[PDB]
RNA sequence: GGGCAAAACUCAACCCUACCCCGUUUUAGAGCUAGAAAUAGCAAGUUAAAAUAAGGCUAGUCCGUUAUCAACUUGAAAAAGUG
DNA sequence: CAATACCAGGGGTGGGTTGTGTATTGCT
DNA sequence: CCTGGTATTG
């Protein structure tokens, strides 16, 4: 018989039907497999695969970092200590060994229990004199003395282990330290610029006022008020607030036209300042030197709190200042508590678990805890002001490690490590030797470009040895072939041209690839006037004026700019008409104009000669971003630049990729013509020939050698091809289920190909929308925030999210917003949801009102727009608000909405357009159809066809087979059942619809669209359609309603639906991560292999990869009677290997003696058990069980529990809502017969007595609330029953926590059931028949 | 119209390298006084070492948490096969 | 033995890719 | 968050 596949493919799910051309489900006999007295079953031909969402990479890759750090770190110290081998042998022969086993607890210590001196006297007295290591290290820096050189290599040690972060290249530039220096030579600048008006700097303290520990805009307001007749947004308020790291904008101070906005921490910055100083020149350049400078100064002091006057190691200064004030502050506090708390001082200071001192240091309270715990105990003490002040400051009692040390650079730890070996090395002579190579651990850092430093045996590696000996820092250079490494990196980064496979994508901002995009959008650019009939292209001359007039002279090219430089100017017009480009030139030539910038010099980037070392400068400026490699490839053009120039061009910085190789551009020719691509882009006579038409041009050779160069290589398989799709890794997994379905389908239907195959996909965080808006009034400048505090999960709620994006103003009103009286206010569609479901915020908008947005139907009224264009420009600005919501806010003045738009919101509302689901239905149909005709065209013997979920949701809604996700897990096969039966019968009544479902090659469409679905009901909003529904031509039926509705109803009212759970073996990390401390447990696990955990703690919680069932004998008592058992024992993650590697021995050392090697069975997590009265459970662990049986409702009460419960929309016609109500009022009593059903299966199923008994009570309780909300508690009543783990869920106000099935002992008696993807192949084991 | 390409603006999803900072764990940083002793009173507290998936062989300044997996007949395996 | 309350490593820096809609020029 | 491990508690 004929056949049809309907899928519905999620994250989760692949549901999966089969149809018959009746729409009807067939039902066959399945042969059972066992030692059971079952042989066979009925099975419906309807089902839904369940599996655990596909993971992304990202976490390992996490691991796989933090791993290789690790080691990397263990192997600088290791260098370290080689270093301070042999003289450390003659001063102490003991010292690293007592490092290495510091750990050991003294029972375990071979060596003395004190580490750096061996004896508790000499021990105790260093850390008497040296309280933290920061005492030590600024010692060592400063003492002129001859040191231990233990102490000397504990500084060093402590300097190579916590190194610093990497943000900064070359030196750290220490002569503009201080920031008064900086703040005077700034003034200094200003002053020059401006003899009339100066200001005075006398009696400012700039030191004081900009390193202060407060708000940038505070320092900011603090700085101008000592400036009489300066205001903050002043040139000189600007730059302070520059210097702050704000973002200032210049367009005011110098009478510009629109946004100069400046932030010195943008990539942007530098091309942006150099966008500004074109609009004013150079006399201003180093003055926003001098303010980039002056940050510097302040980025430093916000590090090193210390003068740099009597040390020369300013970060342990630093540290040792904040010991000495937790000292003092310390003290302080004890003694106010004895004054006026002693009632407290114990909790305060004795009390791990509370948040006092004691938790601070020994607990587990943090220094925000701390404070918040503190901040009361302060306030209601007297003489706490210095306190209270410094704790708003978050700078009280503070530790020397802790989380804001990430912004230490790495040069301020080597310049205090250079500091002490300087001062060493007039004693150690071998430390005046290694000088270089100790700083050089500390420096070195393994290039980007390099990847790991791998033999041979990493997947991940691309390095290339120059020799075959180790590799260290100090014969990087000389192991490592740097350049093929290099090499190879550029290799493995770039993506190649498609139409020439072997040529690598220029770069984006390549000259070259500019002058294409230029010349190629130029070429198609007609102009008309009154003397010309007709419009013309441009000619080869006249687009060559134009590149040297408009596109070399300025950054954009305008169409007024064409129009009024170029044609009024050389052709005199006095008007035009052009085509081909509106508004502005896309295409521009911004790399010409940054190194004509750079190099100053016109001729040599207009000499043809200087394409080749253009490109490869491009070409090294986009390959890296490391100095040292620019500089080194660069040399070669040495000899072509002057100094400055040179180094103006190793700043230069570029990203991105084109997408078309140099050959494709600029190296194949036509063979006839001579002429290359860019050629023929320049000038091609009177036709002005396009890539796409010069690439497709029979008459000329490109497109001969393109399908000369490609290649389809050796094919990959379905997994492979399936991981390579663009797309996330759960819907992948998705999609191979799917086919993986598809096969076993095709297999059980003996092997014929089905007619139809209709698939449908499935469409579808307080962090990164804080983050919107922090940026957002950050750029905004405004200080809502600091006038209205909010959590980041606050924004859980839309109303507040929108309204702190749309910083208190209105979206339609020009009126600030009241916070308290947000419960009144309105969330309306930008474009209303009638005509688009847009719930996104993209198309939500907070305002006071609905009614002010104007009319309705269209786009918000053109007066809206020209009152809230400026505040909606400036939300987009900030990131508030995005493009997308911005031209749909302001689509009214470019005249609202068109007819074409909402035909076309219409059909992309009904046709698939997304990519992934094509490459599925690509896939499908590459397996289906195989064979060639007479033509060698293909035979497309299946047709697939692709569908978007609101028409399945529409059907639905219309002929009301409703779905309520929480009932059970039915849905998805009805889904797919449903997709099938729509997917057919649509393409079966509209053959020439198969262009736009099928895979394979005025206002009508408003209405056309909109009424495709219609054919299926009875009456219109008038005529009546035809009872029976056939294709027009064929004469074919396609659709009885007065059938095939009972058709669909009695499928989806099939008590025996193939749900299958996908078992998986357990995968990831071994256990919980957290290092515990000691305990007396056997559940603790050794984090080293001789690190007993009862003395040294470590890891629980390891998880099951998979269990196993074990039939064997054990030792009971003292006498060691064997006594069989059979039992499961859970493989752990860590122990999967060695088990697998020899099963008996791994059970014999667990204790098992006569292991029945053949009964060993392997149980992955969900495995199937049936005991009695068909109840099921699933394998959640070894010593627990999931819920494995469906609660099959019956269709009547589904239905019910949708209309009463309100479940998505009210039909929107009156007389069917009134129908609605009437009906779910007349069948009130479904609640009672629900409840019911319900308690019945969870008495043969569920068996949790007391929550059930608690579930009655309370709805015995509820019996008089409306019926809605009961309705809604009901739907969550469902968890108790729903499918896998148990959860605890709330029945109106009264919660039920989750009965577990933490036993499973029964199942080892039980029936395990083995099915396939689909369920309908099933092999059944009776457990009981083993043991003995 | 369906598929496709490049440019412009855009936001979502993914893949990879080199590093940084905390956290946790054990140990070290002589607790004192009064008691037989339980215990009570006070003193102190900020730091460091070392581990940071157990570990593996290929012994690399490498690798170790992604993807893939019902059962059965084969095969050592990858694979094929069975209702 | 089974019921049950508690708990689960976090932050930052670079690069590359496909796909998303909007609209320009085009191929097929 | 979800859901399985874990110690408490009878
Ligand atoms: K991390
Ligand atoms: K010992
Ligand atoms: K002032
Ligand atoms: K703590
Ligand atoms: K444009
Ligand atoms: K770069
Ligand atoms: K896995
Ligand atoms: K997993
Ligand atoms: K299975
Ligand atoms: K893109
Ligand atoms: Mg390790
Ligand atoms: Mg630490």
């Amino acid at each position: 018989k004929k056949y049809s596949i309907g899928l519905a493919i999620g994250t989760n799910s692949v549901g999966w039907a089969v149809i018959t051309d009746e729409y009807k489900v067939p039902s066959k006999k399945f042969k059972v497999l066992g030692n059971t007295d079952r042989h066979s079953i009925k099975k419906n031909l309807i089902g839904a695969l369940l599996f655990d969402s596909g993971e992304t990479a990202e976490a390992t890759r996490l691991k796989r970092t933090a791993r290789r750090r690790y080691t990397r770190r263990k192997n600088r110290i290791c260098y370290l200590q080689e270093i301070f081998s042999n003289e450390m042998a003659k001063v102490d022969d003991s010292f690293f060994h007592r490092l290495e086993e510091s750990f050991l607890v003294e029972e375990d210590k071979k060596h003395e229990r004190h580490p750096i001196f061996g004896n508790i006297v000499d021990e105790v007295a260093y850390h008497e004199k040296y309280p933290t290591i920061y005492h030590l290290r600024k010692k060592l820096v400063d003492s002129t003395d001859k040191a231990d050189l233990r102490l000397i290599y504990l500084a060093l040690a402590h300097m190579i282990k916590f190194r610093g972060h990497f943000l900064i290249e070359g030196d750290l530039n220490p002569d503009n330290s201080d920031v008064d220096k900086l703040f005077i030579q700034l003034v200094q600048t200003y002053n020059q610029l401006f003899e009339e008006n100066p200001i005075n700097a006398s009696g400012v303290d700039a030191k004081a006022i900009l390193s202060a520990r407060l708000s940038k805009s505070r320092r900011l307001e603090n700085l101008i008020a000592q400036l009489p007749g300066e205001k903050k947004n002043g040139l000189f308020g600007n730059l302070i607030a520059l210097s702050l790291g704000l973002t200032p904008n210049f367009k005011s101070n110098f009478d510009l036209a629109e946004d100069a906005k400046l932030q010195l921490s943008k990539d942007t910055y530098d091309d942006d300042l150099d966008n500004l100083l074109a609009q004013i020149g150079d006399q201003y350049a180093d003055l926003f030197l001098a303010a980039k400078n002056l940050s510097d100064a302040i980025l430093l002091s916000d590090i090193l709190r210390v003068n740099t006057e009597i040390t020369k190691a300013p970060l342990s200064a630093s540290m040792i200042k904040r010991y000495d004030e937790h000292h003092q502050d310390l003290t302080l506090l004890k003694a106010l508590v004895r004054q006026q708390l002693p009632e407290k001082y114990k909790e305060i200071f004795f009390d791990q678990s509370k948040n006092g001192y004691a938790g601070y240091i020994d607990g587990g309270a943090s220094q925000e805890e701390f404070y918040k715990f503190i901040k009361p105990i302060l306030e209601k003490m007297d003489g706490t002001e210095e306190l209270l002040v410094k704790l708003n400051r978050e700078d009280l009692l503070r530790k020397q490690r802790t989380f804001d040390n990430g912004s230490i650079p790495h040069q301020i730890h080597l310049g205090e490590l250079h500091a002490i070996l300087r001062r060493q090395e007039d004693f150690y002579p071998f430390l005046k030797d290694n000088r270089e190579k100790i700083e050089k651990i500390l420096t070195f850092r393994i290039p980007y470009y390099v990847g790991p430093l791998a033999r041979g045996n990493s997947r991940f590696a691309w390095m290339t040895r120059k020799s075959e000996e180790t590799i260290t820092p100090w014969n990087f250079e000389e192991v490592v072939d740097k350049g093929a490494s290099a090499q190879s990196f550029i290799e493995r980064m770039t993506n190649f041209d498609k139409n020439l496979p072997n040529e690598k994508v220029l770069p984006k901002h390549s000259l070259l690839y500019e002058y294409f995009t230029v010349y190629n959008e130029l070429t198609k650019v007609k102009y008309v006037t009154e003397g010309m009939r007709k419009p013309a292209f441009l000619s080869g001359e006249q687009k060559k004026a134009i590149v040297d007039l408009l596109f070399k002279t300025n950054r954009k090219v305008t169409v007024k700019q064409l129009k009024e430089d170029y044609f009024k100017k050389i052709e005199c017009f006095d008007s035009v008409e052009i085509s081909g480009v509106e508004d502005r030139f896309n295409a521009s030539l911004g790399t010409y104009h940054d190194l004509l910038k750079i190099i100053k010099d016109k001729d040599f980037l207009d000499n043809e000669e200087n394409e080749d070392i253009l490109e490869d400068i491009v070409l090294t400026l986009t390959l890296f971003e490391d100095r040292e490699m620019i500089e080194e490839r660069l040399k070669t053009y040495a000899h072509l630049f002057d100094d400055k120039v040179m180094k103006q061009l190793k700043r230069r910085r570029y990203t991105g990729w084109g997408r078309l190789s140099r050959k494709l551009i600029n190296g194949i020719r036509d063979k006839q013509s001579g002429k290359t691509i860019l050629d023929f882009l320049k000038s091609d006579g009177f036709a002005n020939r396009n890539f796409m038409q010069l690439i497709h041009d029979d008459s000329l050779t490109f497109k001969e050698d393109i399908q000369k160069a490609q290649v389809s290589g050796q094919g990959d398989s379905l997994h492979e091809h399936i991981a390579n799709l663009a797309g996330s890794p759960a819907i992948k997994k998705g999609i191979l289920q799917t086919v993986k379905v598809v096969d076993e389908l095709v297999k059980v239907m003996g092997r014929h190909k089905p007619e139809n195959i209709v698939i449908e996909m499935a469409r579808e965080n307080s962090r990164e929308r804080m983050k919107r808006i922090e940026e957002g009034i950050k750029e905004l400048g405004s200080q809502i925030l600091k006038e209205h505090p909010v959590e980041n999960t606050q924004l859980q709620n839309e109303k507040l999210y929108l309204y702190y994006l749309q910083n208190g103003r209105d979206m339609y009103v020009d009126q600030e917003l009241d916070i308290n009286r947000l419960s009144d206010y309105d969330v309306d569609a930008i474009v209303p949801q009638s005509f688009l479901k847009d719930d996104s915020i993209d198309n939500k908008v907070l305002t006071r009102s609905d009614k002010n947005r104007g009319k309705s139907d269209n786009v918000p009224s053109e007066e809206v727009v020209k009152k809230m264009k400026n505040y909606w420009r400036q939300l987009l600005n900030a990131k508030l608000i995005t493009q997308r919501k911005f031209d749909n806010l302001t689509k009214a003045e470019r005249g609202g909405l068109s007819e074409l738009d909402k035909a076309g919101f219409i059909k992309r509302q009904l046709v698939e357009t997304r990519q992934i689901t094509k490459h599925v239905a690509q896939i499908l149909d590459s397996r289906m159809n195989t064979k060639y005709d007479e033509n060698d065209k293909l035979i497309r013997e299946v047709k697939v066809i692709t569908l978007k979920s609101k028409l399945v949701s529409d059907f639905r809604k219309d002929f009301q087979f409703y779905k309520v996700r929480e009932i059970n897990n039915y849905h998805h096969a009805h889904d797919a059942y449903l997709n099938a039966v729509v997917g057919t019968a649509l393409i079966k009544k509209y053959p020439k619809l198969e262009s736009e479902f099928v895979y394979g090659d005025a206002t009508a469409k408003y209405f056309f669209y909109s009424n495709i679905m219609n054919f299926f009901k009875t009456e219109i909003t008038i005529r009546k359609r035809p009872l029976i529904e056939t294709n027009g031509e064929t004469g074919e039926i396609v659709w009885d309603k007065g059938r095939d509705f009972a058709t669909v109803r009695k499928v989806l009212s099939m008590p025996q639906v193939n749900i299958v759970k996908k078992t998986e073996v357990q995968t990831g990390g071994f256990s919980k991560e957290s290092i515990l401390p000691k305990r007396n447990s056997d559940k603790l696990i050794a984090r080293k292999k001789d690190w007993d955990p009862k003395k040294y703690g470590g890891f629980d919680s390891p998880t099951v990869a998979y269990s196993v069932l074990v039939v064997a004998k054990v030792e009971k008592g003292k006498s060691k009677k064997l006594k069989s058992v059979k039992e499961l024992l859970g493989i752990t993650i860590m122990e999967r290997s060695s088990f697998e590697k020899n099963p008996i021995d791994f059970l014999e050392a667990k204790g098992y003696k006569e292991v029945k090697k053949d009964l060993i069975i392997k149980l992955p997590k969900y495995s199937l058990f049936e005991l009695e009265n068909g109840r099921k459970r699933m394998l959640a662990s070894a010593g627990e069980l999931q819920k494995g049986n469906e609660l099959a409702l019956p269709s009547k009460y589904v239905n019910f529990l949708y209309l009463a419960s309100h479940y998505e929309k009210l039909k929107g016609s009156p007389e069917d809502n009134e129908q609605k109500q009437l009906f779910v009022e007349q069948h009130k009593h479904y609640l009672d017969e629900i409840i019911e059903q319900i308690s019945e299966f969870s008495k043969r199923v569920i068996l949790a007595d007391a929550n059930l008994d608690k579930v009655l009570s309370a709805y015995n309780k509820h019996r008089d609330k409306p019926i809605r909300e009961q309705a809604e508690n009901i739907i969550h009543l469902f968890t108790l029953t729903n499918l896998g783990a148990p959860a605890a869920f709330k029945y109106f106000d009264t919660t039920i926590d989750r009965k577990r099935y933490t036993s499973t002992k029964e199942v080892l008696d039980a029936t395990l059931i083995h099915q396939s993807i689909t369920g309908l192949y099933e092999t059944r084991i009776d457990l009981s028949q083993l043991g003995g």
